[PDB]
């Protein structure tokens, strides 16, 4: 229950000239922790101008449960030597095998001023080999052009490796699309990737959200995957939860990996009303699912082992009144928690919102087990 982690009130770079980018412009989406380097990764997307590096990097070692540096300075990818070999991405994933894997939207979301400089390119996968320096490029996928669907509306994404012992080259990517309802799978293998629509994936209802005293809303599709263990031979549950929704599905990666296949996804069933999450994390430890959690403050959690889910078989593991609007959250490689609240929900000019208190907060859980003591997402039954 007691955490260390990060706040920015702004967003700022080290190594670029000030002024040359408006700070409150440079809005964080999405994380990934790698635990062994002791390297926090930050997605920047490229959606209001001038973000220097959107994909940024930041050393923890000398700042994590340090007084005084609860807000370090953002750095270039240490993979890169311009800034544009990626034109923006979302959200990053550390796999199994210590891949840094990215979606690469492909544009820039604003005109003029200059996305002259970030030239337009297809939509791409991108992952970054951890193990070796600088950080080399080890995949580099383009989607065929008879695929884009959207790629603005790109949320979380898992990274299914199948032989994490081995070459790791048996390896799909589960990527999700909130505005239709969609979820794009990527068969590394064989080079080739396909589209799958779902009535389960769509939304509900409109999430409701609060800022400045109003109430706001929006409707999104699936937003979040995450996968569970392992069994004899390779597939998984891989459970996904819509943003505006209280549902949580699972579907089997089997289903998932076969081209064309009719889908059986599992209702199992919901986590009470006004709990909407746009980002979930299984914990292998705990067998717990976390959820960071839209308008309520909160992360939450349910036992994955206790059946079936509903409102009472969920708990609490954080409770911050600054923690506005979660955006992203995952276990480490060392099994840590770890979340993000960012107050930038899919509404219409919440770009703009501002709050007194600082915007951006990331936050570690040491261990699961510590998190989830005391709670109905514990062990004992």
């Amino acid at each position: 229950a007691d955490t260390q982690g990060y706040k920015w009130k702004q967003l700022l770079y080290n190594n670029v000239t000030p002024g040359s980018y408006n700070p409150d412009n440079m809005i964080s989406t999405a994380f990934a922790y790698d635990a062994e380097g002791e390297k926090l990764f930050l997605a920047v997307p490229r959606k209001l101008p001038r973000v220097p590096y959107t994909l940024a990097e930041v050393d923890t070692k000398n700042s994590l449960g340090v007084k005084g540096k609860h807000s370090p300075l953002l750095n270039k990818f240490s993979g890169h030597k311009t800034g544009k070999e990626l034109t923006s991405i979302y959200q990053p994933v550390i796999d199994d095998c210590r891949r840094l894997w990215v979606v690469d939207i492909g544009s820039v979301e604003y005109r003029s001023r200059g996305a002259k400089d970030y030239p337009s390119h297809r939509p791409a996968i991108v992952a970054y080999d951890l193990k070796q320096p600088n950080y080399p490029e080890v995949v580099r996928y383009y989607f065929p052009t008879r695929l884009v669907e959207k790629p603005t509306y790109f949320g979380g994404f898992a990274v299914d490796v199948a032989n994490p012992k081995g070459d790791c080259s048996e390896t799909f990517v589960y990527i999700t699309n909130f505005l239709r309802g969609a979820l794009f799978i990527y068969d590394h293998k064989k080079q080739d990737s396909w589209n799958v629509t779902h009535p389960t994936f769509k939304a509900e209802r409109p999430t409701k959200f609060d800022y400045g005293g109003k109430e706001y809303e929006f409707k999104a599709g699936i937003f979040g995957i995450t996968l569970g263990d392992r069994d004899s031979e390779g597939n998984r549950p891989a459970y996904y939860l819509a943003g505006s929704a209280i549902k949580v599905y699972s579907v089997n990666t089997k289903e998932l990996k076969q081209k064309g296949g009719k889908l059986n996804p599992e209702l199992l069933g919901n986590r009470g009303k006004y709990n909407d999450a746009i980002a979930l994390a299984y914990d292998p430890k705990t067998k717990v699912i976390f959820f960071a959690e839209a308008n309520t403050k909160q992360v939450s959690c349910w036992n994955t082992q206790k059946m079936p889910l509903r409102m009472k078989n969920t708990d609490v593991v954080y409770t911050s009144s600054r923690f506005v609007f979660g955006t992203d959250i995952s276990v480490d490689s060392k099994g840590g928690l770890w979340f993000m609240s960012n107050g930038f929900p899919p509404i219409r000019k919440s770009e703009k919102f501002k709050y007194d208190f600082p915007r951006y907060r990331l936050m570690r859980i040491m261990d699961t087990q510590e998190a989830i003591a005391g709670t109905a997402c514990d062990m004992n039954a």
